[PDB]
């Protein structure tokens, strides 16, 4: 019911946006069929966790305070595909960096993408009361996530900035504020509740997750296998600021340190091997199980918090943060 | 005095978005001082011919309707700012187009200047009556100029195209829309006088002047040498949808299209001196100067149908369209 009524409304926003291309932008029906089989192309495919984010805790407002339902759950699904447009224009991006049309197309696929999130939201929400409200959230969200690209991108050029706080802030800016905080609060915008939750509490639990979730990213990137993983780690041979390197040049000896820095960044894969080899002989990995622990338990404790003064918005996250877990 | 005080607000725009960066964004100085001098290097050199039309607008619209006038001055330059800060956005997207960190830092560049229109907008028009109407409109001409790109990089892909129509077509949405039309509204909107003009009169006269404007860009662009243009003529070997191409191929004769066709998009210097012949022995500079004066009588009568409802607007398009001529 849930991802049928939000593949339902991707097709009501898809027949606008290419209607009014159509009507109001002279454009003929090859490049709106163009434009049909690229929307599909990088919006579907995924999984959808950003944007049935949305509509799972818009659901539980409505139920836990009527032709309201109706009108904020659709309400909703907009705002779902807001951010999965979203996560389509930096993808897009993300391809670029790894008279040529391709390329042209590639740039032009990524200003349009995030252009329909402002489209699809002037229209489906002309006559809501947080249209200002939403757009400014969504906008200084975007904002900030294109910051955070600059501290991951430039996270070993001016290993000096390779802390665990300086981890924090790549992972809180670059991924938490759009990928768990700002689903959550396009929930209660829609449900005209965001002034009735702890925002502070709210806040501290997106970067929490953000912060487990990525953590677990950074190991599967260096020891799960292409096939398992889904894709190839790349974070030992761009350099990344990744948990593991953090933690390993904390613990590690002058030497190991010595040895590190002589191999990472490269693409030899006997100089990534020696790097996972050092990570091995860390005890790293034994470290990742506690540090897991450690922030699950802070992630079910303010969601404890939260309950007191929003009892259906933490259910909502207790069934988001259980999930495949 | 207009340039003294457009370069002041620029000072007041740029220190508020890089304190905002250091207080509320985390950023150390050394990412603070390069955005500082990313940003000098992308919106400050041109002439700033699109952010002053703004402020020449908004102060005819206050002596020709007083802590008033020092308020929508002020309001003018943000939105002259808006725009320049758009226009590096776009320069910036070009860039590309002709793990390296140096295109990494391209792309996010391009996202940091847009971001940048919506951050100055929400601030400084914060207690504005019109902040959801600027950003609205700002948001739909940003999406024609994406599309405007699409009908120009595709205008070979898919001869057929290269009609009078589909060229006035690029330039509406890829050109007029934000070079011409949007400094135009924006110096009624904080005027306040924006229901006060006739819409359809001052669209027409934003496509008509983008018209004349681009027609002799790409005269320009294969006649003028490189030291007296600024730049290196590449529509020809770009295979552009110019005004010379569509112009010639309605009055070439069948042979002289075979041997236009054979020629036009190469990068050859023969190839390219054939197209420049063909231009030259099919008189099409005479026809250049007729076309101008057809498109240039009018732009001064629509000037005058304006003026009856809206007498200081006109004198500022008078002026703006007299200009260098
Ligand atoms: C977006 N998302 C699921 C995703 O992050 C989990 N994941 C996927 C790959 N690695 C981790 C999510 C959103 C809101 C909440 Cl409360 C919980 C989770
Ligand atoms: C932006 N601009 C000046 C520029 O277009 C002229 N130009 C430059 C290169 N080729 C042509 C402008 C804006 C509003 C009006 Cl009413 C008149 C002119």
């Amino acid at each position: 019911m849930p991802m049928q009524m939000f593949m339902q409304v991707y097709d009501e926003i898809q027949m606008f946006l290419l209607e009014e291309l159509e009507l109001k932008f002279d454009m003929d029906p090859n490049r709106v069929r163009y434009l049909r089989k690229m929307m599909d192309t990088t919006c579907l495919g995924g999984k959808y966790n950003r944007g049935l984010t949305v509509i799972d805790v818009a659901e539980s407002l409505l139920s836990l305070s009527g032709a309201r339902r109706k009108r904020v759950l659709h309400d909703a699904c907009v705002c779902g595909w807001m951010i999965e447009f979203l996560q389509a224009h930096y993808l897009v991006e993300d391809d670029i960096m790894d008279p040529d049309v391709t390329v042209q197309c590639a740039i032009n696929d990524g200003l349009l993408l995030k252009s329909w999130t402002h489209m699809m939201a002037m229209h489906f929400f002309a006559d809501r009361p947080f249209l200002q409200d939403l757009l400014c959230r969504f906008n200084r969200v975007d904002y900030t996530t294109a910051v955070g690209q600059l501290y991951d991108v430039t996270s070993m050029f001016d290993f000096a900035e390779f802390t665990l706080s300086n981890y924090k802030r790549i992972v809180k800016y670059k991924t938490a504020y759009y990928t768990y905080l700002l689903p959550l609060v396009m929930g209660l915008i829609v449900s005209e509740a965001l002034p009735t939750v702890d925002m502070g509490v709210t806040e501290e639990l997106a970067m929490l997750m953000g912060e487990y979730f990525q953590v677990q990213d950074d190991v599967m990137d260096c020891f799960t296998p292409p096939e398992r993983l889904g894709k190839v780690g790349t974070d030992i041979q761009d350099a990344k600021c990744s948990w593991l390197a953090v933690t390993f040049l904390a613990k590690a000896s002058s030497a190991q340190v010595a040895e590190f820095k002589a191999n990472y960044g490269s693409g030899d894969s006997e100089k990534v091997a020696t790097v996972r080899r050092l990570y091995e002989e860390a005890d790293l990995q034994g470290d990742y199980v506690a540090y897991e622990a450690a922030v699950a338990e802070q992630v079910k404790e303010l969601i404890e918090k939260l309950r007191l003064c929003s009892p259906g918005f933490a259910a909502s996250v207790e069934t988001l943060w259980g999930k495949t877990y």
